[PDB]
């Protein structure tokens, strides 16, 4: 029995729930932008109710937390175009706090069906080296001084023409999103992610900029802190792309 029908049953039954929700409707469907008329110019990334659900049709959500996130875009493009109190956001909230009590009826059964999905998700040395990463994030990038402009995404609604110069954006809490999803198997790919933020700041800055300096230190001390712990990290590689080879 493929987990990933049952894992998608169970979402798709969480859409359910939230659907009879009251008032939920106007969240149901997306938003008609020939009728909200300025809707993309402050959006990014549009989100609804059908969507996600014709997304878990697809098999798009291998994991509570891809569901997750795609479903909490409706309450942040709620909060951002209609008001952190509208009304509209309330409702939004209303949603996902049932899909959270949802998921934590079922987080066993869910945790199993993840772990089948993807065994790396129960492998104790990438949970190790994501655990390490994070850590790097958190207490070293983070820690950068004046190092705000980097730590979330950039909201259009504040910074209008940002996504017109930077179409493939990057910060520091996607980067944790992507390690708590354990996206990251070597330094390679991380290292991926991380210098994006710094060409997009030079691309969006202008390679003089204060915000590109605070951005190379943020580079900069990702860099220091993985040679710090090199061979470590070196053991945990080799031994996750061994569990990856075995899960064939
Ligand atoms: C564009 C600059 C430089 O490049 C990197 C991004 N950075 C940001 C980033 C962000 C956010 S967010 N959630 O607010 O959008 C914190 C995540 N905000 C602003 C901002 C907002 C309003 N007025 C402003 N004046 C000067 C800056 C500024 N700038």
């Amino acid at each position: 029995t493929d987990p990933m029908v049952t894992l998608s049953s169970i979402l798709e039954s969480i859409i359910n729930d939230m659907r009879d929700l009251p008032n939920t409707y106007p969240f149901h469907t997306p938003v008609n932008a020939k009728v909200v008329k300025d809707y993309y110019k402050i959006i990014t990334r549009p989100m609804d109710l059908q969507t996600l659900r014709e997304n878990v049709r697809k098999r798009l959500y291998p994991s509570r937390e891809e569901f997750r996130e795609h479903l909490e875009l409706i309450v942040k493009n709620s909060a951002t175009y209609n008001g952190p109190k509208h009304s509209l956001t309330q409702i939004s909230q209303s949603m996902l706090d049932l899909c959270d009590e949802k998921l934590k009826e079922k987080e066993d059964k869910l945790a199993r069906l993840e772990k089948a999905i993807n065994p790396l998700l129960d492998d104790d040395d990438q949970v190790a080296f994501s655990f390490i990463l994070d850590n790097i994030v958190t207490q070293k990038m983070m820690a950068v001084p004046d190092s705000w402009p980097f730590h979330h995404p950039v909201n259009k609604k504040f910074v209008p023409d940002y996504y017109k110069v930077i179409v493939n954006p990057m910060d520091l809490e996607t980067i944790r999103k992507n390690i708590s999803k354990h996206k990251y198997q070597s330094r390679e790919s991380f290292l991926d992610d991380v210098n994006l933020i710094l060409a997009n700041s030079v691309k969006y800055n202008g390679p003089e900029s204060q915000y590109t300096k605070t951005a190379q230190e943020i580079v900069n001390v990702c860099y220091q802190t993985l040679t710090e712990y090199d061979e470590h990290l070196t053991q945990l590689e080799k031994d996750i792309c061994t569990a990856k080879e075995a899960a064939l």
